């Protein structure tokens, strides 16, 4: 009955008192582990949304529409007062490159810009892993995969998230992710939750329930310049997770807006400030 | 510090006391998301020792994999068998492969980690400069900027998963440098806990080993995580058996010379020394 988000938790701890320092691409300096794994219930309703910091909703909802919509144009999340992608961005203003919503729609397709038309080229695999849940939910091979080594050198930046896979049983639909690189302090609990409404997303069009997310980390890592902070957040308590429904029948993976989520029950300590490498 | 042969005992023993029941026609028994840590350090070899692994097959079929080779008759002159049964003309024309010769897998690991992204053609085409030579990257990025949290290796390969003769197992690997250590994490999306697992643990150390070896750095960890973790139903009654039999210190793993590329190994440069395991336990293959 441990709250759920002591993983995450537990694993900043380890981090800063037994991990590796060693200096890294941003010059920052970090400590890290290598291989971590943390699973979080969705059931009955629940959302892993943390609590310990407040983590930022509307950017994972909005940023996950934008992949379900195969965008690779960072001035759609811009307009929308979303600003995570604006450090790798400025190729035309706002054109990121064969990033998440062309590998998950058109994985193999030649890229050009973000306004090309890429209707029927690459493997949409969103639409694959739904018709493969419907059809056949015991496949072994429901996978996502964003980490294409043919486009990475064409990409803004490298997939942090490598993969994805689901998994069908007792009603419940899971999710395991494969994250290469994970700031602890930052992305990961951003990350959490996306792959968590994803999860619900999926459950939802497949007429299944959500189950659990697995989070699969790599370098996981506290950058030097977060300790402070992530001390003072290491003394607050979990609160209960919010609650997550979908207000209407959603046909289709393509068919959720924003105003179709209803989180209930959101009331995470308040914000810490960590600044963003770069 | 409990042996590291426990982390496979143990989940062998979950996944068969609380695993999902589910549905070829075999029965399995599977769990979805675990991770095991097997550590490499000190000449510390990972081969499974309650139950007699072949050794010679996981390393010839490595180095057949660092050839880039999809070619299992080369196994075949070798008296390695594990590919047979996904490379009979039988096998590929049931498979839709109908201009497929005997032997060809298709487009699987050889040819997705030396040259990810080509176009395949058959298991005799000459691929030189084709494609992405993931495991020279990875090489390089090792020596050149080992503090990369990109050092990936990938077969999963959405494009040529239609021609393959089975779908990557091993989806991809990263690979991790501290304190003179190389780790190695591989994604294994499907994992048959009883007959494939053992071979693959011994895989993907014995890899790391030998990038260890050519970048002039110390082993560290092999951290497998797998996706469908899974018992097949007929093979419970063996690996109860299994499950009462103690681990035996792991045996040690020597290279015999210095070795300057990844391409230079022979199955001859490993010295495997004190492997003393359990008797094999057969379990037929689904
Ligand atoms: C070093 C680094 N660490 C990261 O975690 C990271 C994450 C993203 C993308 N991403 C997945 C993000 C999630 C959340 C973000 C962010 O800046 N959030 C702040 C402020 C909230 C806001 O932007 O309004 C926060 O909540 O801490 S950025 C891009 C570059 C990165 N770079
Ligand atoms: C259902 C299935 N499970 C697997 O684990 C698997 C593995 C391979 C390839 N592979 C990675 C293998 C490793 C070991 C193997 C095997 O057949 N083992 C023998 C014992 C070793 C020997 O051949 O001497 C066995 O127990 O039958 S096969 C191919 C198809 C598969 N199919
Ligand atoms: O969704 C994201 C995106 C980025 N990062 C973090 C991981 C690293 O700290 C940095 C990316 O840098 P590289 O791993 O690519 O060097 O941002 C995350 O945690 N989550
Ligand atoms: O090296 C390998 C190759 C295959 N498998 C097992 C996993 C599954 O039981 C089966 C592959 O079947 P699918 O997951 O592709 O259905 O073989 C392994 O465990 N290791």
């Amino acid at each position: 009955m441990r709250h759920d988000e002591y993983q995450y938790l537990d694993l900043i701890r380890q981090i800063m008192r037994t991990g590796n320092r060693k200096g890294d691409r941003t010059g920052t300096g970090t400590i890290s582990m290598f291989g971590a794994q943390m699973r979080y219930s969705l059931r009955d309703g629940i959302f892993p949304l943390l609590t310990t910091k407040r983590v930022f909703w509307r950017g994972v909802a909005e940023e996950l529409l934008w992949f379900v919509r195969g965008s690779t144009n960072a001035k759609e999340l811009q307009e929308k007062d979303i600003h995570i992608w604006d450090g790798n961005s400025s190729r035309e203003e706002g054109d990121l490159g064969p990033v998440y919503g062309f590998q998950w729609r058109h994985f193999g397709a030649p890229y050009a810009d973000m306004h090309t038309d890429y209707t029927g080229q690459g493997v949409d695999q969103l639409q694959q892993v739904i018709d493969t849940i419907k059809n056949n939910p015991d496949d072994r091979r429901i996978i996502m995969c964003a980490w294409n080594p043919v486009d990475v050198p064409k990409m803004a930046l490298p997939p942090c998230h490598c993969l994805c896979q689901f998994y069908v049983a007792n009603g419940e639909l899971s999710c395991q992710l494969y994250q290469r690189s994970a700031d602890m302090g930052l992305g990961v609990p951003f990350n959490i939750a996306s792959y968590a409404l994803l999860t619900y997303m999926i459950a939802h069009v497949t007429d299944l329930k959500p189950g659990d997310f697995v989070h699969t980390l790599g370098d996981a890592h506290v950058y030097s310049n977060h300790c402070e902070a992530l001390e003072e957040q290491l003394k607050r308590e979990p609160r209960p997770f919010p609650s997550l429904k979908i207000k209407r029948k959603v046909e289709n993976i393509s068919d959720f807006k924003f105003e179709d989520f209803e989180l209930d029950g959101y009331k995470p300590h308040p914000k810490i400030k960590m600044e963003m490498a770069v």
